[PDB]
């Protein structure tokens, strides 16, 4: 019924880092080019699209991107909101019917999108994500309160799947949200620590507690090189990579 | 102490770029690499030396594309977003261990100061000077302030040596159009055939340009108005669009 497709892999100031001269920085495994962490989700002809990172007008053209049904955000930090400006001609009315393009947030990151947007016609208009399900188009968004170092963001459950980038740990009563997945996004950053981001190895405990069908690691650093990483993971669990569609299923009402 | 300098195009497209998300028409669909633009932006080379002028949403790519692993300064034109919002991906070629210590310095007039501030306030590694009329002095080199007019709103395009960097205007004043003569390089502004109230037109830059008699004049802030090739085969001599990865030697005192 539904397909996700991976716009970005990559960590924030993603793969390469500029002026970077390690290896991975200079691959040549196409996978290790990442772009800033994103992905869509299709159903019923709709499109909805998990954050807008300033990577979003290259994503949106080599996806061949031409309407957004929605728009909803994990949280305001700059590598997942900052492509807003470029989501704008596909605000205009002669894409749009109509009518709206419609964004959801909670009020830490709406706050954000305003002060950064709001000094610098295109009909977005603001909707509040509370802890309750996300209604999209017959299919419930149920947001899933992670904790980003120190702050509480949203990961997403959508059906049998569920996105989740960000995060240095996530509450027992979300870990109780996540059970019976198809398919499961973590963040993994790396190896060495980051307080506001998880470990490959934190990410593998946390995959193999929830255990979804597949699994699948995102928000990626130039410290995990795509083909050496990949080859000591577990059977269901990756590295995702920039362009990768997956189908899974979503209840419609 | 004339030295060589080498100008180089990290973009040359309007705001949206070329192509515009969602279009179809012929520009959007060539397959022309020329007709490929990024968001408007170019760097100067000298002396060892890397001068950044605007920082576009597209900073990561462009600065990938060329190779850079360090910038001296970066110089702002305004501040609209597409000539700022990628002073966030700056960030990485910040740090002490590149940089050799210092922060990278920005150069700004005030109200292009006062939207930096304020947008990227969580930044505020980088370290902000004040532009006026008067000269930027960077490492021997003098980058002259030239006031334009966007709209309504004076920005400053900028001459340096024997190039000079106009972009975004709409109208330039007498008292600049003097500033702009015996050029080997000048860049304008041309985003379209049909008068904007923002930008200059195709034959109103023609105009400019051969009033300014620039021994080479290039386009830049280009929509999907303009096809690259068809355009370029009908410009007078000595006037042409730029493109995305042009590079252009000229001379630089100090
Ligand atoms: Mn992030
Ligand atoms: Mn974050
Ligand atoms: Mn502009
Ligand atoms: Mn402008
Ligand atoms: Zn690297
Ligand atoms: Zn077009």
């Amino acid at each position: 019924r539904a397909t996700l497709t991976v716009l970005g892999s990559g960590t924030s100031m993603g793969v390469p880092t500029i002026g970077c001269d390690c290896a991975v920085c200079s691959s040549s495994d196409p996978h290790d080019r990442r772009l800033r962490p994103s992905v869509m989700v299709q159903y019923d002809g709709k499109l909805v699209l998990i954050d807008t990172t300033p990577d979003f007008r290259e994503q949106a053209l080599r996806e061949g991107i031409k309407k957004i049904d929605a728009i909803v955000y994990t949280h305001g930090h700059a590598d997942h909101i900052l492509g807003l400006d470029d989501v704008r001609p596909l605000s205009f009315p002669r894409i749009t019917g109509g009518a709206r393009v419609p964004l959801y947030a909670n009020e830490k990151t709406e706050r954000v999108l305003k002060h950064v947007f709001k000094y610098i016609i295109a009909q977005v208009e603001m909707h509040r994500v509370h802890h309750e399900a996300i209604e999209l188009f017959g299919a419930k968004f149920i947001p899933v309160p992670v904790i980003h170092g120190e702050t509480e963001i949203y990961g997403y459950r959508f059906g049998s799947a569920a996105y989740l980038t960000d995060f240095s740990s996530i509450p027992d009563a979300s870990m109780e949200m996540l059970r019976g997945l198809d398919i499961l996004f973590l963040d993994a950053l790396r190896h060495k620590p980051h307080p506001t981001h998880s470990t490959l190895d934190n990410s593998v405990s946390i995959a193999e507690k929830l255990k979804a069908k597949h699994t699948y690691f995102t928000h990626i650093s130039h410290d995990l090189p795509h083909e050496e990483t990949n080859r000591q993971l577990p059977a269901g669990i990756q590295l995702a990579h920039d362009g990768l569609k997956l189908e899974f299923e979503l209840c419609l009402e």
